[PDB]
């Protein structure tokens, strides 16, 4: 009954139409891609131009919206918000706080709901770090993001001169880990909790290999970590590179009054990063769908969701089920 | 105007809850409320009220956290409080659950006051895990295994046995099990596969060893369904090594992808200190209901209502700045 359009098609929006059909409860309205007229009518399945999404006004309930470019949602995500409920997954975090404002005057003003920044991280994790801090209000958290990509400094080293494609891979350190578990709670250096691992098919002219080292001296992404680099031939990435697993840890250490040692900890392992990041959209969809009907209104993020709204059971079930 | 806080029981989580409400600065503790004759009981304990004057109470706190000392009250007179203020409880028996909702519901309505039933770490946190795993991921199974912790029952139980003087018992999930659950493989478990039982007797003078080791190994309903051991100790071994206060446990979503692609989700706890880590728990909900009773929220309500955003002292502004 909750009809779902998806806006943008790649690995996301894929997962998200793979996703829905897990879900009874949903129906995919459209997809809506940037690709130009040009195709083969359509290729048919559920696929229509960016520039019929106004005409589905009063046939979608929710727009999820699966572009990866946190940039382009600056501007994408007003101009959807200001039509139809938003879901996102906007995953600049320095960057929230100007996209929920935005995202909150245009849906206040449409009379629409715009969840932002829900996924993993932002989302799942959020939820935690604010969970192990207000249960446990002395302590530490440490966030790991488990051996997977990070997009950004994929494209970070792309922009480095003489390499012309490449990944890099962000994995957390086994002891920094295993001490955050112990419960015995101390700082760490952002060299003491991940190494780096990069794998890029350069050559501009058979450029410098050793100039490439751009790249551990590239502040913010690398030079903060212990970076390793491996050159290999654009055909080993395309085949032994699909770096879609990923994963994460959300650790809480903290002492009750009298130091007693309490640990919380939650954690993600995700042979398909992307795919769970649409599933995590899609249940959240439910969630924006309930609210829209309760009459809520402009910008939320995960912390104000209740856990509730995310399943379809009614609130008895939910109690008598798992509570 | 800090939110003033009345606990209900003096017992363990009453006195974690006293401890934990000092390391919230939002917070302040009005009274203690227990049975026993404050008389006898020192006198410079100054938050100490029995329970007799509770009603005079009823416009100095805001909410009150059961902490039920043991006594049956510890599930019967949540109803009373719940009359003449807004509640907080860890009503444990999950098959009691939904009655106690409406119970509690009914009431709190009533009154014009909220009641959040059956927060702390199961249920509780446990119980918000097991819904977002399987929401998040509709595909799967859940799985819940409770740490390493004692179990009351089973300590009475082993106490009945002919020829132990003294011991205690542990339930503790199976290494075996847990990795599989971590992998994507999908399973149900047996009873046997997924928890063992760990004990540690002080048997009498002869007693005979083996035979008690079977009695409890092969008793009804306690453990003939779990692999179990058994450890020969002293008296004093068993004071210094079992306090027994101490618990854990994990809530493990295994789930698929449309295309079989295998995707875990893990919450887990260790508590060096089971009952203080409850406590902390409910003060940090005493916080979500005083927020709630405030925009006028009415009746019962349970963890799955309330929103994370609702257990913290910042502004929201502030959490989507530090923490989204």
């Amino acid at each position: 009954k909750i009809r779902i359009g998806i806006v943008g098609y790649g690995n996301i929006g894929k997962g998200v139409e793979k996703a829905i059909k897990q879900n009874d409860d949903m129906e995919l309205e459209a997809i809506f891609t940037r690709r130009d007229i040009n195709k083969v009518d359509s290729n048919n399945s559920k696929l229509v131009h960016i520039s019929r999404l106004e005409l589905y006004k009063d046939t979608v309930d929710v727009m999820i919206l699966c572009g990866g470019s946190a940039t382009d949602l600056v501007e994408q995500g007003p101009m959807i918000a200001s039509q139809f409920n938003t879901v996102d997954s906007f995953d600049n975090h320095g960057r929230i706080p100007q996209h929920f404002e935005r995202m909150d005057e245009i849906s206040k003003k449409a009379g629409n709901i715009s969840l932002i920044s829900t996924g993993w991280d932002p989302g799942l994790f959020s939820l935690n770090r604010l969970l192990g801090e207000s249960i446990l209000p002395k302590g530490k958290t440490h966030t790991f993001w488990g051996k997977g990509v990070s997009l950004g400094h994929s494209d970070a080293i792309r922009r480095v001169q003489g390499v012309k494609n490449g990944i890099q891979y962000i994995i957390p350190i086994k002891g920094a880990l295993d001490k955050a578990r112990s419960g015995e709670q101390c700082d760490f250096t952002t060299r003491e909790k991940h190494e780096m691992v990069c794998y890029v098919v350069p050559e501009e002219n058979a450029d410098l290999k050793k100039i490439e080292q751009d790249i551990k001296t590239m502040p913010d992404y690398f030079a903060d970590y212990n970076t390793t680099v491996h050159f290999i031939t654009e055909e080993e990435l395309k085949l032994n590179h699909a770096g879609l697993s990923n994963g994460g840890f959300v650790i809480r250490s903290g002492n009750t009054q009298g130091g007693a040692k309490q640990v919380m900890e939650f954690n993600l392992n995700l042979e398909s990063s992307a795919e769970f990041t649409s599933s995590v959209l899609v249940a959240y969809s439910r969630a924006i769908y309930k609210l829209s009907k309760e009459g809520k209104k402009g910008a939320v993020t995960v912390l104000d969701i209740p856990f509730s709204y995310l399943s379809p059971k009614t609130p008895e079930e939910l109690r008598k089920e798992l509570l």
